[PDB]
């Protein structure tokens, strides 16, 4: 058959912390900091 059903996000990267694709690795490798508390937080509430 295909490996890919759906049209888009058919990215070789894709975040498992949130969801997310990415074309080349180095975006979600870096977009992963972001997942390991990389900012102060602030408005946000659990
Ligand atoms: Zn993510």
């Amino acid at each position: 058959g295909s490996s890919g059903s759906s049209g888009t996000k058919e990215h070789p990267f894709k975040c498992n912390e949130c969801g997310k694709t990415f074309s080349h690795s180095a975006h979600l490798s870096k977009h992963q900091l972001i997942h390991a508390g990389e900012n102060p937080s602030g408005p946000s509430s659990g």
